[PDB]
């Protein structure tokens, strides 16, 4: 399957992220997000795509396996933990990745969200490291939709 | 509880907008409730389309959600699309408030897809119009929302 997520939020920060399930156990994720402060910004899929209350109603990190926060490449990680994304000097974050635990059929209807700052991939030894990665505040989210 | 919920915030090319929530009471009953404002008073077709891609506004949503390859019809017709929710009447203040059940539309089907409100009435495939058995000829799409997974108000 194929998907897309139109990000946005309070003021700056907004972009587009598409998902394409190339095969039954590996997914391609490509997207661009402008308006971000140069530097790393965590990226995660949250349980819901309900933006009624903006990104506050998006629920928490999509985590079916009941794991703990981790890195994309980590094993013990939330299915929705896409780790970080780097916003170059221009404040533009462009990326492409092949996460193989996050499937298009498992995240449609949900949401993609970028945070204030860097995700410490559950290794920051902060009360929130193992929970969110202490990525800070959610500044942009989009509902992961079905696409052609 | 196993009550699946989905919410669809409507936004578009015009004034029209609202929120429609979906609730899968039982596997055969899906409560659909919503309020859409900014509509001209009168009937307005409501359908679930196959894609939720709003990258090209309400155009990239594709067509009405129609797995069974049926033709367009009213919400109560057997020969209809799964996403055919039929009409929705916006009152004098240009507001559409509606609550209804649909036993053919399942929450788990429409997630990720989109809810669209049309310019005009849905002839429910009986207009004898080239588009009747396709779109019900409900006119143009003035607003659409991406059906999203939701907690649901309990
Ligand atoms: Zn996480
Ligand atoms: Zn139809």
């Amino acid at each position: 399957g194929a998907a897309v997520a139109i990000l946005g939020g309070p003021g700056t920060v907004q972009g587009v992220v598409r998902f394409l399930q190339l095969t039954p156990e590996r997914c391609l994720i490509e997207g661009t997000i402008d308006g971000l402060e140069p530097g790393l910004h965590g990226l995660h899929v949250h349980q819901y795509g309900d933006l009624t209350n903006n990104c506050n109603s998006c629920g928490n990190h999509f985590n079916p396996d009941g794991a703990s926060h981790g890195g994309p490449q980590d094993s013990d990680r939330h299915r929705g933990d896409l780790g970080n994304v780097r916003a170059d000097a221009d404040g533009r974050a462009i990326f492409r990745m092949e996460d193989e635990q996050l499937k298009v059929w498992d995240v449609i209807g949900r949401s993609l969200i970028i945070d204030e700052g860097e995700d410490d991939l559950g290794r920051g030894g902060h009360p929130l490291s193992k929970i969110t990665g202490n990525s800070g505040e959610r500044l942009a989210c989009g509902i992961i939709a079905r696409s052609a």
